[PDB]
């Protein structure tokens, strides 16, 4: 135990000033003894260290001869997954196993995941979750996340729903109705993984709490006919509500939702149904705070790509024109956001549309059009209707060209030499999921550019050498943005995330690409950095914030800074038992402090 | 269960247009399920009904055979309360009956001491509260507070303390050092019965949730020589310390604290010595969600006694002149709040000051003065030295005359007589407790008066009747106040508690005060109108901290008032059992939905 | 934590050698940690130490700040409690301060209970606790009972409410239908005091585990008028239902605590009407691990004071001749556990009854008798019909005279005078309570007499002093024995408690009365010594047990004094945090 002039556990600490000293005392984290002991304990992901508990450890905590007689550090646990998870068969049985391990234990989870990114970014979500979903059918697993149906339709039915759940401490909802997971359709109630695996990242790449985190996964049937006729399928047997009862549906579940945790509640929305999700997100965007990543977390990366690539072609965003080859629901967003950003760098709503041309199925979208998107309008351009690329490029001589449309190869050899003679560096973003419904290549991209061309990627391509240098593609993940996003409204609680927010964070992202990074291609920084950007942008957005009076966390912490980096998450192993301190020798004695005679 | 095509718990409800709906399903309470059985939530005061549960009820919850073979209502379990607390030798018998109910069936306790709140509030708190901590010394009970240590110095060890509360949802603290027991003086640790106390009332005259409650005792020791020599008490044995440890372990209590359960928390000081009160009250004020009663209550009862006295007196506070006998703490408080309030009513911070007078043991506070308090200063008047009332009644000719010094009937017939003479109806309060220590009694204030007098005391008199006419005095009880704007200070998460707010609950007090009350000479509403007065008292500080930004519950409620009704808590007895509902019958059959041939 | 050649919690043992350590190892209690933490331990009696927690426990168990900032020994909370205690106006509120404390602080309340027997057994149980039910009506505590009523009438109903108890591990119930409450009569659901009074008994004089008891109190109905007219009343609100239903109440019972904690189940009746009384421990006995202390107990207590009378009478108890004065429940019982022991001693069953003669309301036992009790016929005399004591003492000339009739003062000076003409050292022993109904007191017991009677009675009596020499009559308390044949029957299993097993209780604390506690006239051990004497019992149960194959504890202990030692209820505080011990170096070592 500690000594009667000493603080607990406040040993070995960095010389601290008097006044550094009590800001860190009023930041640190504090100490949380559980209450649940023996095999109660080992069965909680977020207790349970497996062999990682010391004998002093299992002995106290009546865990002792419930695990083998070895013991482990965490480096040395962490090892023995990623081995075996290398010598796993493929990636869905990498992706079974780190599930099951997240229900394990989840500090060595969120340890194995951080410490190799790269390598099981993709597995925890990104590609092999949705597949995951739609193979493995219903997965055995512990009660991860929260089913709500059109049949629990009612603020008090959700919120009973809500009451089940485990945390009473929920700052973070992410919610999908599994209509349209991405690049698998309508997979339905088999869609729960997809939260789960956001939110995953949300604590991997943002530093969130993990009890903060609540997956859920709203079920009004699907339309997916083979599910209807698996005699498999655990989701609700028929197609997809959508008349009031779905509007009225999603109503109480923000209203729930926020009567339960308060309206602070952060709620994102994942892989609903391009029309659906816009419209939703209109409906709630300054209502509650919630955004829909698939929108305005594309928008965001992208545009930080561009605004990286703007220290090359040394033309500002508002000094530059795009040809985007695709006009649905990624391109649109990404357009209306470089048109924001545009007007913040002194121009109108005139010259910044003017500057961007979207093509679409059926070609160039002119003025000339009939029964046109209402977003497209604005956009539309007052010229000769065509369907060729080369000629859209020749006519307007856009300055970057993002492809964000189902078809491959759409960048041909012409398009990519075409960009080159028109400027000296061209950006060309082949953003098509996966490589195989890429626009063109990495190595396409450089040879027919003679190594110019800025590329940057929706999947990962592998690193091409062009006449001697050397170049290392990116890929405009939204893993980029979404996780800091998320810190900094929970931390602050911010009322609601506007595009200004969005754009604040693109500019961070883009702030974060070393000098070194530029000089071989990546216009995005690499995805081991995601946790110190995450944490920056969530102190740019408070400033931003206390500024404009959205921020509600009263007061403004002192030091920004040091406030968020004591509340991120911290995979390493905390101590379980209270700690212990002495008081003066002489308050701590047992028996009368004053004589009696015995009875 | 109820019907697929019904709600949860909604039935036999008023008629409701369907915006009416919404909002009362929004705002309503929805029902929570315990996670104990049998004995462990017999124990929980929360949720035991005691022989309230029905048969049903025993045997789901697995009560039944630990209960005896009685069934009763809640009206007959508050029958039986109320004939034991009668039959009871003393007070002091009540309080401990009274507070083992507390222990026992939080809603019997709260739903017989609101039912019988003028009879029981003098048991449950006021006098005989501190008469059990002195003559009982340590009190057998349940765990109901925390007990804080000058040898607990430190955030994380106050934190850690709090951490072995059992409710993590504490929005309002009750705190005391227990040096200035109201009329008893420095009781060191036994002194915990007051915090507990006065949270009581919060609930009870406040509609507050007793979930939110958690009275705290800080120990720095004590001075008063019998415990010290007590080889029964219980606290720390030495005098209390008093240097910056003290001024650290406040500044330590208040982070931890608010560092736990948030910024919004109010802690609410209680009990302190004056001049620790004063300065704490100063020091915290700006920084936290604080108030102390004493202080501010105080000052606020006063002010409203006085402001509905002006529907009589025809005059306005600012067309008012006011002589305090005695200028300590109380009589400090209540002129600096009155001048404020004249500034609001179109005034200076001159001709206000000038309009108050104060008496102290050395007389009259004059400018001739020497070492006199800096509060005073403002209030001292270019006069004549003197010691006699008379003389200061006749030469300043008040038209209100507070009393607030221990001096037993300093307010003789003679001075009875002058108000009288000066004004046609003179404003008299003797407020020193007990009534053994009032400056005068109601009986002397109406026969010395003719029964022209406006009297209100601090101890309860008896109803008197003179010539023909009958007066029921009042009496100046801070619970008048501190539940109301404890209560709006928490459901909408005031920053800080100002003296307008204080003045805009006094304002609401007096408008409560009926047309009979005041033909009888009550200027104060009754004490069983305390919860509906606090609701409206929350509701008028809402609207004024919406309209200067410092309310932070976000956003304002669309019905103010049908948002506090929700709020409150309710005395009746609740299900504790989850609500059961249909789904379509279709969805909820067991078995394969599809067909298969078996294995 | 303790070395890696070190066992747990063995620091400060006795010297002993290698076998002495092993025995010593498989009979001690093993520490056990509980799994509340915060209120919900402070809230269990069985975990709580109130204040006696140090500071590291407190901060350890998530105690700290909940309890005031002193810190006590159990000694200085024992005094405190005790201060408390003789500061109450009066008994019945010295009742309500030690229920409250055995729901606070269970050591400590048997710290207490057991430091201070002879001042607290009155009040914990005795006279005291039927007063409480009566004048308290419904007392406000903890759940320390079980209410099964006529509506529950189902060995799954039964069982259900057995399941709702928070211990598994119940090993002895005390259970009553509140009909018959000693001194009092029906108090009816008000009567649950009882068993919770006489399982504190259990464990304070017989070490009896607390965890191991349940009290029970079976509502029927009452016939107490007046409670069945109080709106105040908490049991069923009719009179008692006596039919098939309650036989089969009874039968059910008996089978749901068998089932749900097994044959072995020690189910002790207590204040039943006399017929339930008798009828049910005849149905009973030797079906179950049962037994009734008021027909039992006290007919083993009294003869256990007649045994010890032979060490002065230089009689044996078959060489002897009795005269009950009343044949109630009392004597009748007395009676025929007299005879038993006379049979034990070489004789047969027609000396034996042709040595007691019983008396009721209607004068003597003669055979002439007309609608007579079945019990008594085997004691009825073929001589004269007389009313007067004196005509019965100088016809069959009795050299013991025991009294068990409400009657005060039926032993008059003349009936007494006899008796010490006709012996030497007369027995007389006036059972009925309270004093103030007591056949005679002591100081005319010993007066009429010369000091040379042989005295004891139901209820206490003050030292007498007479020519110089002191006096200190006893008690025939039933606390004696029932503690002790319970512990003995718990600890080793005993399928069925008979005749033989009371006096075997009998006789042993007939041999603990020292020669001291003899010469002063006092015929019954200290009541402090109970805990030694119950101890004493169950050792020579499990001899006279397992010699015959009754005590099914497989397989007998080594030592059977040592393993009952190890077994018995300890008020010392146990520390309640794991005790930690090393390993080699090298096995705890952490990494690859
Ligand atoms: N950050 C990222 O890297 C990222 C984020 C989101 C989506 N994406 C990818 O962007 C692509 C498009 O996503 P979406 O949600 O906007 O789909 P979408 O259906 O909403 O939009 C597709 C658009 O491309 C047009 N199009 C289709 N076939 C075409 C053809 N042959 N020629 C010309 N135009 C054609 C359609 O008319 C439509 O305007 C996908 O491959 C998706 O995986 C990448
Ligand atoms: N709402 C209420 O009804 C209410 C609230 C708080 C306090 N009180 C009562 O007010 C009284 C004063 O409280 P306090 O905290 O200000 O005490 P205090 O010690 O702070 O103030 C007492 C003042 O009276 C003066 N005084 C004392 N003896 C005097 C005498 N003989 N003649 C003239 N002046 C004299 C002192 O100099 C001092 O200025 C108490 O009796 C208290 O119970 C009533
Ligand atoms: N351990 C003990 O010390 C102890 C144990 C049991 C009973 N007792 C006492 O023994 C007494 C009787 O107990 P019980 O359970 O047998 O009650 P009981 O009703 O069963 O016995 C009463 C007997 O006394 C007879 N009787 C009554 N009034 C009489 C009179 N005036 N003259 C002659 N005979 C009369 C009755 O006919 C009957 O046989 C009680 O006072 C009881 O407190 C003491």
């Amino acid at each position: 135990s500690v000594a009667h002039h000493e603080d607990v556990y406040s040993h070995n600490l960095p010389p601290m000033d008097e006044k550094e000293m009590a800001l860190y005392k009023l930041y640190r984290p504090e100490r949380v003894t559980p209450k649940k002991r023996s095999a109660e304990l080992l069965k909680e992901p977020r207790l349970n260290k497996g062999m990682g508990f010391s004998l002093y450890e299992r002995q106290y905590l009546g865990l002792h001869g419930l695990l083998p007689p070895a013991f482990m550090t965490q480096e040395q646990q962490a090892y023995r997954v990623i081995t075996k998870l290398r010598e796993q068969p493929n990636d869905l049985a990498r992706y079974i196993q780190l599930d099951g391990l997240q229900d394990r234990n989840e500090k060595l989870f969120y340890r194995v995941v951080c410490d190799h990114v790269k390598e099981l970014m993709p597995i925890v979500y990104t590609p092999t979750v949705g597949l995951a979903c739609q193979n493995f059918g219903y997965i055995y697993r512990k009660p991860k996340g929260l089913y709500i149906t059109i049949n629990d339709n009612s603020v008090s039915k959700i919120y009973q729903i809500l009451s089940n759940w485990h945390e009473e401490d929920v700052r973070a909802i992410v919610v999908t109705d599994g209509e349209r997971i991405l690049g698998l359709g309508d997979l339905g109630a088999y869609g729960i993984g997809i939260p789960v695996g956001k939110l995953a990242l949300y604590v991997a790449l943002g530093g969130v709490q993990p009890k903060w985190c609540l997956p859920v996964l709203l079920d009004v049937g699907t339309n997916n006919m083979d599910l209807l006729n698996d005699p498999f399928y655990i989701g609700l047997r028929h197609k997809r509500v959508r008349g009031k009862d779905y509007d009225t549906l999603l109503d109480n579940f923000m209203k729930a939702c926020t009567k339960k945790y308060g309206q602070k509640t952060l709620i994102q929305f994942e892989d609903f149904a391009n029309p659906n999700a816009f419209r939703l997100l209109d409906k709630y965007q300054d209502k509650y705070t919630m955004f829909n990543d698939d929108i305005q977390g594309t928008a965001s990366v992208i545009v930080a790509g561009l605004l990286t690539c703007t220290r090359v072609t040394k033309k500002l965003v508002s000094q530059e024109k795009y040809l985007f080859f695709g006009a649905g629901a990624a391109s649109t967003g990404i357009a209306e956001m470089i048109v924001h950003q545009m007007q913040n760098e002194g121009i109108s709503k005139e010259e910044a549309c003017n500057r961007i041309y979207l093509m679409d199925i059926d070609g160039l979208v002119t003025k000339n059009r009939k029964e046109m998107n209402p977003r497209h309008v604005q956009f539309a351009k007052d010229m000769p209707e065509t369907t060729s690329i080369l000629e859209v490029i020749r006519a307007a001589r856009p300055g970057a060209l993002i492809g964000a449309s189902t078809v491959r190869g759409a960048f041909n050899e012409e398009v990519i030499r075409a960009m080159a003679e028109i400027n000296e560096r061209p950006i060309i973003f082949a953003l098509s999921n996966p490589t195989s419904k890429a626009e063109c290549t990495a190595e396409e991209a450089y040879t027919f550019t003679n190594g110019a061309a800025l590329y940057a990627s929706g999947s990962p391509f592998p690193n091409f050498e062009l006449n001697g240098h050397t170049y290392k593609p990116g890929q405009g993940n939204n893993a980029y943005i979404f996780p800091g996003v998320a810190l900094g409204t929970i931390l602050f609680q911010i009322r609601h995330v506007d595009n200004d927010l969005f754009l604040l964070a693109a500019k961070k992202v883009a702030s974060c690409v070393t000098e070194d990074s530029l000089k071989v291609g990546r216009v995005y920084p690499q995805l081991k950095e995601i946790r110190e950007i995450s944490i920056q942008i969530a102190v740019e957005m408070a400033k931003y914030c206390y500024k404009n009076g959205t921020a509600n966390l009263y007061p403004q912490p002192e030091d920004l800074e040091k406030y968020v980096r004591a509340q991120v998450y911290n995979t390493e192993y905390e101590e379980l038992i209270n700690a212990t301190y002495d008081w003066p020798e002489q308050d701590m004695r047992h028996g009368f402090p004053v004589p009696v005679v015995r009875h």
